């Protein structure tokens, strides 16, 4: 475990990660995607060998020792906000299960959903509080990646809130 387990946010792509492991935003059928998953395919390929897994659970597949935890969070596109919310939830559980089992003392994660999955709407908050909700009892140091600087705003703005 970390000494003090803290969340962090970052602006960065999170192919550039300093953790110990890192939680692809994977699609179910383990293709190389778009947006953060390609970003992850592109760095670790390897992880990519039988990655395939259902919406709302996590698969981790090594690149060398390296961690990678393919989590599928829904497309709301196709799921019912109510079925979604519950999938995502999910997504996030099946990731605490992973880091734990891996022991690592750090991850860095992706707000699952909010890419081309989001289905146009704003669910920076609503991802957020089921990742938090999943790893408030995990003592490992969470990374939070995000690309937009006003996502970093809130994002940055929700963790210090509780402190
Ligand atoms: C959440 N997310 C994923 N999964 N891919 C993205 C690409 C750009 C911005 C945000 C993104
Ligand atoms: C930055 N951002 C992401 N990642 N998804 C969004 C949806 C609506 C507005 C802004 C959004
Ligand atoms: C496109 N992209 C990469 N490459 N890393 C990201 C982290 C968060 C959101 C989007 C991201
Ligand atoms: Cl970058
Ligand atoms: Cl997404
Ligand atoms: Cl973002």
């Amino acid at each position: 475990g970390a000494m003090a387990p803290s969340y962090r946010v970052k602006r960065m792509d999170i192919a550039k990660n300093d953790e110990e492991c890192v939680v692809n935003a994977a699609n179910p059928r383990g293709l190389p995607g778009d947006g953060v998953c390609k970003a992850v395919y592109k760095k670790w390929p390897e992880s990519f060998k039988n990655s395939a897994t259902p919406v709302g659970t996590a698969k981790t597949v090594m690149c060398g020792t390296y961690p990678v935890i393919h989590a599928v969070g829904p497309n709301f596109s196709n799921y019912t906000e109510s079925e979604g919310d519950r999938e995502l939830a999910a997504a996030y559980r099946e990731v605490a299960k992973e880091v734990t089992r891996l022991g690592v003392n750090s991850v860095a994660i992706p707000l699952l959903s909010t890419g081309v999955y989001s289905g146009g709407k704003d669910r920076l908050t609503q991802s957020l509080n089921h990742l938090f909700t999943a790893m408030d009892s995990t003592d490992a140091d969470v990374v939070i990646y995000c690309r937009d600087k006003e996502w970093e705003k809130k994002i940055s703005e929700a963790i210090q809130m509780r402190t």
